[PDB]
């Protein structure tokens, strides 16, 4: 008979924390038997599994539907913080009934801000900001008004000063307009560079100085150089920290300064500089062109509360926090849960989202410790190319404790001003950076009752901007996902260690190491080698992706990052005691905790690697946002990017809650006037209204409908989609956009008109817009009338009598074709072009960003399967195998990522990880696996493989929202044999290449015709088979 499988809610198996309203059921069906229907379903929803007999929440009663999928609650309204059972039962098309299937739940969350009572509260001052420079004063030699001008050159200055007894700390904060060099006794402890300079001014270094200072006598010696004329000036702090209190020593008219190059020996403490006239103070810090400068600090500091809970039988305890920032929490000793990164990237300003943890076994009798790790992630860390503080200054953590107990009282402990605060270990924690962590600052026992932290300190309560929404979160936590041990290690350099990991990933490293306290183990981490086999990172631009251990003496210490993540296939060790093995590094993959969803097996060696590549580049770009590149300073969600590959992604991966969850992002960011950005969340200033790029508001919804048949997720996006369309028309003269944007970004010497690009992509969203209205049951006719008037629009000004497109490119044929705007006369000559343009590169394509996903498709929509295989097969450059061979185990930023003379593309902009060029997959996994939705979410699905190339066999299974659609077939000795496997409650329409249709075989089905030397069969649910001998 039938039974329901793993039913679902919003996607998942017993959501924890699901705010939604009206959560959305699934009941994929398994059937031995072929044929199966749902002609009806009934649910019922209880307050225990046990109730379900007699359900006290909702029973739908039998409702005639053959509906199975994302079929929404419609009982009576949920309440916070409660379970619900649930258990379905479906009737097949004879009217038999299944069990009910095994009893499941989801459990809300809290509902909105109402019901958190909690405080946001931060670190306080002394451990959130660095040494900062108020008082003191900018220097220069005394000449004319440095704060307005000086002349470029070089200026020395020196102070003798006598310091306190019993130093524990010393720091120096420091920057120079625009470069110095300072020196303690002699000794260099820091510089800068001219030929790094970029207004380093604007970021002060702060540095631990007290291996180079002692009690009375220190020469303090700076070296300071003006860049070109105009203004000039040094500034620092020296901040002692001792047995008694602080003392400070400032950059002031107490410095001696000259502006003639000084006798060497000028940084010694007994040289003379009684002829050296004090220094002029050419602005108090504040003053002058250089403003309220201050350096940043980043450490991931250490917050904790002990409670008393009763002596009672604890029925339920949950966990409910989020953080400005990112935090870790722990309970009485245990980490809670196994989320990574939380609570993820949004725009802060308008939602926060939050976790919930069950932490019933956790909780005690008596004396409890809840605590936490907050450091500043995107909240406050640097953030692409734009540096730190994007949304706030510093991190700060929101939580509340419930516990619930047999009596039916409760308990409630929340984040606020009774929680205490110290440095701990993580001394920076950067996204970008890298963590640096020193484990003698650790303090043992802190995340346990009993625990001695009267020198703690008062936390604050926080004085960021509340978020206007905290909301459950949508998308799959970010978790550890897999772990990649090192495959060998070489040492290129001595005592510089290269570690191998074999595949390019995204995540951060665990560190096994011995020795010393206080040896310092430095982590680079890089996504390729130079010839020499050291770690190549200038593709890296600013992000150092550098983590710092030091030890702490105590046998195999074990070091995990919490708070950054990085992008790398290599890992360079230096500082380490002896020689790593390769047991000392291990990958810890890190991404969006969501399963994968379509396995693809070939005869082709390089095509079942190209697939894997294409998992590889999508698993590393889905942490949080849809990034497109894992690695270097960036790290955006690029609409673009992932527009072009949303397709191939939904093949793949589950990844409707993660682009759901982004498509809110995108909204959140769209403009007033109706433009959606270039990247969401929107940050760094970027852009907006960029044809084919804002457009991923209307293709991504529709690609998700298409994958998944969501419903929900077109309802959402249409209103955004409608003020798009307004601001696309206004800025448009008789509806031909201008020639503006990105374009078909990094095609091959092939660049198609930009004009040509945005007013296709216009149409297109038209398009999709009465698509989605037509799907939703809403008026279309206005969508339908602007599509008509923008592809008559176009077809006038691009489109020539014999099907030539403006700019002659393979993207302007591939676009125009995919969607439907060459008039249908002229289809023929547009592909016939297409090919001879191919043909004429040596069967290889010259397709960038917009034109790559379309390309494969469009030449198989127009007969050209054939060609397709030829630029598939493809082994030269450019091509998807070109990488390939050269050993990629992701998808390229650049056909030409590596050049074939073996160099690499320019550091200015060259990733190893962008998943753009991975869209050929919905290609191969439609056409050689032979897996496509006939109907949205695969109601029916088109079963046409096209064996060709090199390909004589194939198995794939994809997991649908209704169960496995696997395919398996097979060419040998003149033959074909193709087996299938299709869920119950839907059908499929098979496609067999056949001399002769009227021969083929078939143990269920129906011949329906012979169509392109196929025969085709509809058939409904079951094991199939099809052999033509
Ligand atoms: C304040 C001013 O800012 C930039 O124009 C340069 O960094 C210059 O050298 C500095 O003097
Ligand atoms: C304070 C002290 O005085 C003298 O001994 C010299 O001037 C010496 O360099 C200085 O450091
Ligand atoms: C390459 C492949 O990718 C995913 O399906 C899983 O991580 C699996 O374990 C791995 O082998
Ligand atoms: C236009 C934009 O440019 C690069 O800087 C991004 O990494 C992304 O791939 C692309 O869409
Ligand atoms: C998040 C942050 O918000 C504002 O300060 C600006 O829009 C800025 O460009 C962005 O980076
Ligand atoms: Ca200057
Ligand atoms: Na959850
Ligand atoms: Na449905
Ligand atoms: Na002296």
């Amino acid at each position: 008979a039938l039974r329901v499988t793993s039913p679902s809610v919003e996607y998942v198996q017993r959501p924890l924390g699901l705010d939604a309203a009206h959560p959305r059921l699934s009941w994929p069906m398994a059937s031995a038997a072929p044929g199966r229907r749902q002609s009806a379903y009934q649910v019922r929803v209880a307050s225990s599994a046990a109730g379900l007999s007699h359900p006290d929440v909702w029973d739908s009663g039998k409702v005639v539907s053959d509906d199975s999928v994302l079929v929404p609650y419609a009982g009576p309204p949920l309440k916070p913080r409660t379970r619900y059972f649930w258990s379905v039962r479906v009737w097949d098309a004879d009217g038999g009934a299944s069990e009910w299937s095994a009893p499941s739940w989801w459990e809300t969350g809290l509902m909105g801000a109402s019901q958190w009572s909690a405080k946001w509260i931060s670190a306080p001052a002394p451990l959130t900001e660095a040494p900062s420079l108020e008082g003191s004063s900018w220097i220069w030699f005394p000449e004319g008004e440095p704060a307005n001008s000086a002349p470029a050159a070089t200026r020395w200055f020196r102070r003798t000063v006598d310091l306190p007894d019993d130093i524990t700390g010393a720091t120096l904060a420091i920057s120079a307009d625009n470069v110095y060099a300072v020196s303690v006794d002699g000794a260099e402890v820091a510089r800068t560079d001219l030929e790094a300079d970029n207004e380093g001014w604007r970021r002060p270094a702060v540095i631990d100085v007290l291996d180079h200072v002692h009690s009375g006598n220190n020469t303090l010696a700076v070296s300071a150089s003006n860049a070109s004329v105009g203004p000039a000036g040094w500034i620092c702090v020296l901040v002692l920290t001792t047995a008694s209190g602080e003392k400070k020593i400032f950059s002031d008219a107490s410095w001696k300064s000259t502006d003639h190059e000084p006798a060497d020996g000028w940084r010694e403490p007994d040289f003379d500089d009684s002829g050296w006239p004090a220094a002029k103070v050419a602005a108090a810090w504040g003053a002058g062109p250089w403003g309220r400068v201050a350096p940043v600090a980043s450490a991931a500091n250490q917050l904790r509360h002990e409670f008393r809970l009763p002596h009672k039988k604890v029925s339920r305890a949950r966990l409910y926090a989020t953080a400005l920032g990112l935090y870790e929490a722990h309970l009485n000793g245990r980490r809670v849960g196994r989320d990574q990164l939380a609570p993820g990237w949004t725009d802060y300003r308008k939602r926060v989202q939050y976790q919930t943890y069950d932490v019933t076994s956790s909780v005690r009798p008596g004396a409890n410790a809840l605590a936490a790790y907050v450091a500043p992630g995107w909240y406050a860390g640097n953030v692409g190319m734009f540096g730190p503080h994007q949304y706030g200054e510093r991190p700060a953590l929101l939580a509340q404790l419930e516990v619930e107990y047999a009596d039916g009282t409760s308990e409630r402990i929340t984040s606020g001003p009774d929680w205490r605060a110290a440095s701990g270990p993580i001394v920076s924690a950067d996204l970008l950076s890298g963590e640096t962590y020193d484990a003698r600052k650790e303090t043992a026992g802190w995340t346990s009752p009993g625990f001695d932290d009267r020198a703690w300190l008062a936390v604050r309560g926080a004085d960021n901007d509340v978020p206007e929404q905290i909301v459950a979160q949508v998308d799959g936590p970010v978790r550890i996902a897999k772990e990649l041990p090192a495959r060998k290690v070489t040492e290129p350099k001595p005592g510089v260690f290269v570690l191998d990991l074999g595949q390019n990933m995204v995540g951060s490293v665990r560190l096994r190491v011995s020795g010393d306290a206080g040896t310092t183990v430095r982590l680079r981490h890089a996504e390729v080698l130079n010839p020499d086999g050291t770690i190549y990172t200038a593709n890296l631009r600013s992000a150092a992706a550098t983590d710092t251990y030091t030890l702490k003496g105590q046998g195999e210490e074990t070091y995990e990052p919490r708070f950054t993540f990085h992008g790398f296939r290599y890992v360079e060790v230096t500082g380490f005691p002896g020689k790593p093995s390769t047991t000392s590094v291990t990958g810890r993959v890190m991404h969006t905790s969501a399963p994968f969803t379509f396995e693809f097996e070939t005869n082709v060696p390089m095509l079942n690697k190209l697939h894997s590549n294409i998992t590889w580049g999508q698993r590393g770009n889905f942490l949080s946002v849809p990034t497109d590149t894992p690695a270097r300073d960036e790290r955006l969600g690029w609409t673009g990017d992932i527009n072009v590959f949303a397709p191939t992604a939904a093949y793949t991966m589950e990844s409707a809650r993660f682009l759901t969850k982004w498509l809110v992002d995108l909204r959140d960011a769209q403009t007033s006037d109706g433009a959606f950005t270039d990247v969401a969340p929107a940050v760094g200033n970027l852009g907006n209204g960029v044809a084919g790029w804002g457009d991923a508001g209307v293709t991504v919804p529709w690609a998700l409908y298409q994958a998944y048949g969501d419903r929900q997720v077109l309802a959402d996006a249409l209103p955004s989609v409608h003020a798009w369309l307004r601001y696309l028309e206004k800025h448009s003269d008789g509806l031909l956009r201008p020639a503006d944007g990105y374009g078909d970004w990094l095609n091959v010497s092939d660049e198609t008109p930009k004009d040509v690009i945005a007013t296709a992509y216009f149409a297109h969203s038209a398009d999709l817009a009465a698509r989605m209205a037509t799907e939703l049951g809403k008026d279309a006719a206005p969508y339908t009338d602007l599509f008509t008037r923008i592809r008559k629009a176009f077809q006038t000004a691009y489109v020539a009598s014999d099907g030539k497109v403006k700019g002659d490119t393979q993207s302007a044929y591939v676009l125009t074709l995919s969607m439907n705007l060459v008039p249908d006369a002229l289809r023929k000559a547009a592909a016939d072009r297409l090919v001879a343009l191919i043909e004429a590169k040596d069967w290889h394509l010259s397709t960038g960003f917009l034109g790559t996903p379309r390309l494969l498709p469009v030449l198989t929509d127009t007969g050209h399967t054939d060609v397709a295989y030829r630029l598939l097969h493809q082994r030269t450059f450019p091509s998807w195998g070109y990488p390939i061979d050269k050993g990629s185990t992701t998808m390229w930023e650049r056909w030409d990522s590596i050049q074939p003379d073996g160099g690499f593309q320019t550091p200015e902009m060259n990733s190893f990880n962008h998943y753009a060029y991975g869209s050929v997959g919905e290609w191969m996994y439609a056409n050689i696996a032979g897996i496509a939705p006939g109907r949205a979410g695969y109601r029916q699905v088109v079963i046409r493989p096209r064996p060709g190339g090199e390909v004589t066999s194939a198995r794939a299974t994809f997991a649908s929202l209704h169960g496995p659609v696997s395919t398996r077939w097979q060419q040998r000795s003149g033959g074909f044999v193709l087996t299938c496997s299709v869920p119950p409650n839907t059908t499929a329409e098979v496609w067999i290449p056949a001399d002769h249709p009227d021969r083929v075989q078939h143990t269920h089905g129906t011949f329906v015709r012979a169509e392109d030397g196929c025969a085709v069969f509809e058939v409904g649910s079951g094991s199939h088979r099809f052999t033509v001998k």
